[PDB]
């Protein structure tokens, strides 16, 4: 009403419009997919600024056979991630890292293993805050205020990321291309264009 | 059981077999759906019956580059829908009456905009009757049994609709195309020849 | 916890993780659609051993015009399922005898008709046993671990099942065939290599 208008509610904020909501898990799993969607769209938005590389194809550039492509791939970067010749960075030490990395952070996250802090921090909270909000934002603004932005923002950026797996299977070409196409001619460049020429496939 | 012996039931007449009816809207809903999957299927009958152009084809007819080739489809109209060479119809002015026309009515009926009459018909009744049944139909007749045959049409032309969607997909063809086929052969052409034949793709 | 350590739970024995239990009739489905799937991939499996032929074309070997092609495919058989040249098996013997047998045995578990014996199983009960479990298996063991391990394999058995659609769609050969060229070579031959060569496709 005053803080959510538009179509729909908000956990705690009264009733589901379509899909019944029914269990409290789902809240937290709409927030963590949400913080994910974001940084995956933003990353592809951004990377095919830097590179002209379209994110669904950007796996091909590092493979136990050759990741050396993306050593020179960042814009502006001062040096290559690895010498030339090298043949840095290996996939394996990517993927070793990433396992433990990213394993150790969500088990830490979701109960599976104990937190090697002594905070306090409750599992199953999505917004915990303490060292968390280093710089303190939810406690010198309004904590609601921002969890309904950070919410809106979540399911925004997921919507959109629906848009570009369903853009990319339809066009074959990157998400950035397709904005390009349409600004650049919009009655001409659009979906309903594209699906009279069979969306390459019809 | 006496009214309704096929599977499934009605609203407020028993339990949902497989999806749970838990929010009463839902039944609104599915008139509403119910009411336009019908005028969908007719139409995209009688058009192709009308012109051979199928349904999932037609829109092509009327962009902002060109409306004209509509003028003279409709079977034995005495005029053309407008005089050659005048580059009427115009799509524009297709679009901005559409969206005047449906967007007006749609808001009326779901109590967007206030009613433009005064006779007190309820937001949210899909069957409200008054001037909605000119004829009196509902009144002379038993109301019961004609919602139930309605909810009966509704249900099955949504999945006939379902039916174009997934052969316009598979094979290509028009709706009455596929008809046409089958009754001519049905042993020889039906689904399973087709997924046989690898539906246009295997 | 103790016998179902994997993640979720089995009927009776917790809440469902994601998609809610409200409907015990749901039970019941889970059971039998998960006893065809064993049927199902088992013989997927030993067929494509057995003959070549992957289960998503083995189809074509039986049509009205034509069904002597599966009559040399049983691998050891002392003799063909019919004389050559006798026109056998008969695509509408086939479909007759299935119809009416299958169709029986549907309706006596079901409850559309009467049962033929006096023994009092109760229809709607997937773990009847009596003259079910000639070998009294499930009196001689332990009958709560015996489900268990029975609706496992079921739940196994249907994603591997979905894992079979799927991989037909995205490699057009049979499962067998996939399982070969993974073990083959797993680096150079998965659902990621193919997905670089656009599954056929793109
Ligand atoms: C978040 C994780 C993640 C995601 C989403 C992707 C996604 C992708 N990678 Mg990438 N990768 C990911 C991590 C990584 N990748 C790689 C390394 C590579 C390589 C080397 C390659 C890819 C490729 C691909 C693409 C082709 C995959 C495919 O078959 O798509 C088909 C699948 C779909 C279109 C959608 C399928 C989704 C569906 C089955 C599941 C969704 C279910 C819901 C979660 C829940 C549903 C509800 C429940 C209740 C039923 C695709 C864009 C390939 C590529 O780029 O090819 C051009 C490729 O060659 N990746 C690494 C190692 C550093 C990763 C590590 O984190
Ligand atoms: C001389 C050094 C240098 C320069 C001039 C650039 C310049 C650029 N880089 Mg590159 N980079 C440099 C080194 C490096 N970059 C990267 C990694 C990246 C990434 C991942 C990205 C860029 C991007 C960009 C562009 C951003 C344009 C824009 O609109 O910014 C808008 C202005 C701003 C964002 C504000 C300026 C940022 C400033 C506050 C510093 C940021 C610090 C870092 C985030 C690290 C610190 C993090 C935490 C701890 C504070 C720009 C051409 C972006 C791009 O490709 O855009 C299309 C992009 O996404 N660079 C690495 C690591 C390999 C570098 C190391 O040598
Ligand atoms: C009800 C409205 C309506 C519908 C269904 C269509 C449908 C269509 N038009 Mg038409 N039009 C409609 C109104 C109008 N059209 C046009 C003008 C045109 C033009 C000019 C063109 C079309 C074209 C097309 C086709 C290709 C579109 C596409 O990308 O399909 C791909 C999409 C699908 C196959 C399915 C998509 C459905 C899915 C994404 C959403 C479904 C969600 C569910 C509703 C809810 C789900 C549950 C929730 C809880 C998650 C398609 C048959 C094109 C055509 O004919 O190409 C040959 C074309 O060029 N239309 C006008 C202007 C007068 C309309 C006016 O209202
Ligand atoms: C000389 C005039 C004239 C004639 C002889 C025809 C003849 C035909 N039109 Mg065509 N039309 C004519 C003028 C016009 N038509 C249309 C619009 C349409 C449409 C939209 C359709 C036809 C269709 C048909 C065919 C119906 C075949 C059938 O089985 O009907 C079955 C017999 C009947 C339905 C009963 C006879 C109808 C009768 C009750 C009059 C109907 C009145 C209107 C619906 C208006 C009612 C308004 C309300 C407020 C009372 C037939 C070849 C249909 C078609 O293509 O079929 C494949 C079709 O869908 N016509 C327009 C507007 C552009 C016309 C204006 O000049
Ligand atoms: C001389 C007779 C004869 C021989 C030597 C074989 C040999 C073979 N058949 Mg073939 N068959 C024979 C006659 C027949 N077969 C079949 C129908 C089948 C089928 C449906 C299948 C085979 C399969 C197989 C192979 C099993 C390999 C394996 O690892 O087994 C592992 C070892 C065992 C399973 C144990 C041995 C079985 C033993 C318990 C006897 C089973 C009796 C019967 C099931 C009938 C009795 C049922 C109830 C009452 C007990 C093998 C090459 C399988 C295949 O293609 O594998 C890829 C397969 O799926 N045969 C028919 C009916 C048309 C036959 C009749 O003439
Ligand atoms: C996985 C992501 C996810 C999750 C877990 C949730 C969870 C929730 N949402 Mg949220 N939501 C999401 C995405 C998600 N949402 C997105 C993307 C949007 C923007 C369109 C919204 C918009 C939204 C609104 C406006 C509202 C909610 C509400 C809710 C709550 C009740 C509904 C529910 O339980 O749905 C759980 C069920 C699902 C997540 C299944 C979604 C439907 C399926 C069919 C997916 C269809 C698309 C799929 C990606 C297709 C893939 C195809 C493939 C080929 C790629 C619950 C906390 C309501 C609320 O707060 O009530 C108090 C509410 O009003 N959501
Ligand atoms: C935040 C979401 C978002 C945004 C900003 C965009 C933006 C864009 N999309 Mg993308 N898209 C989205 C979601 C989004 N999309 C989703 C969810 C899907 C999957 C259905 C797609 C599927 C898709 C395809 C297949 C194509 C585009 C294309 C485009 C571009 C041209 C405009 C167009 O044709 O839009 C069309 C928009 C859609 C198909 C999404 C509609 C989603 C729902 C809300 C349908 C409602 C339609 C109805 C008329 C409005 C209802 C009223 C109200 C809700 C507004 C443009 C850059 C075209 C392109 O690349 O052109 C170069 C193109 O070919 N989009
Ligand atoms: C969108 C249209 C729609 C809607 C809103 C409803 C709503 C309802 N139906 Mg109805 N129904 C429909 C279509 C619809 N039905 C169709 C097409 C048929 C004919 C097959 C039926 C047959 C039917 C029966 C037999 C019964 C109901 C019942 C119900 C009620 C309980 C179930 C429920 O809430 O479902 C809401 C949930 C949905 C509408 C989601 C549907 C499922 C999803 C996964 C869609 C799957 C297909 C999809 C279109 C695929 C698209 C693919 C894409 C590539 C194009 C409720 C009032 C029951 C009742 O009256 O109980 C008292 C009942 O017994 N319906
Ligand atoms: C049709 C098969 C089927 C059925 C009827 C059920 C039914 C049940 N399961 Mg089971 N289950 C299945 C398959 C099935 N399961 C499979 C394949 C697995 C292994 C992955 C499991 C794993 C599993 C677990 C781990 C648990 C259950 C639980 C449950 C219960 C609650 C959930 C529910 O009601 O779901 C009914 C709703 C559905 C079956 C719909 C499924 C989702 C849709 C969107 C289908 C998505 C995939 C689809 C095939 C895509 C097709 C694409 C096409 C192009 C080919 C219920 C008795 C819970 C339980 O016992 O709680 C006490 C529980 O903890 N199931
Ligand atoms: C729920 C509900 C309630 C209401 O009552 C009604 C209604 C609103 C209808 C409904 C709404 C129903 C509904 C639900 C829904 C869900 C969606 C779309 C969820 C999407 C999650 C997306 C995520 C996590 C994306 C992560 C991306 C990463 C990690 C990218 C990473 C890389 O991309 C990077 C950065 C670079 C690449 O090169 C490499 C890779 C690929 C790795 O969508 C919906 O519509």
């Amino acid at each position: 009403a005053d803080i959510y208008p538009e179509f729909g509610t908000y956990p705690g904020g009264g009733e589901s419009p379509i899909i019944p909501f029914g269990s409290e898990k789902n809240a937290e799993r709409e927030v963590i997919h949400g913080r994910w969607a974001m940084l995956g769209v933003t990353g592809a938005w951004a990377a095919e600024n830097g590179t002209g590389i379209p994110w669904f194809t950007a796996g091909t550039l590092c493979t136990p056979d050759d990741c050396t492509a993306v050593a020179d791939k960042f814009p502006g970067a001062v040096a290559p991630l690895a010498p030339e010749g090298s043949g840095y960075p290996s996939f394996w030490n990517v993927l070793i890292i990433e396992i433990v990395l990213v394993g150790a952070a969500e088990a830490y996250r979701t109960g599976i293993s104990d937190s090697p802090f002594d905070d306090g921090l409750t599992v199953g909270d999505v917004n915990p805050g303490g060292r968390f909000d280093p710089l303190g934002l939810a406690e010198s603004g309004d904590l609601e205020e921002l969890k309904i932005k950070e919410l809106k923002h979540c399911r925004l950026s997921m919507f959109a990321w629906l848009g570009c797996i369903f853009q990319a299977l339809a066009t074959q070409e990157g998400p950035i291309a397709n904005w390009q196409s349409h600004v650049a001619d919009p009655v001409h460049s659009n979906v309903l264009t594209n699906a009279a020429k069979g969306f390459g496939f019809y």
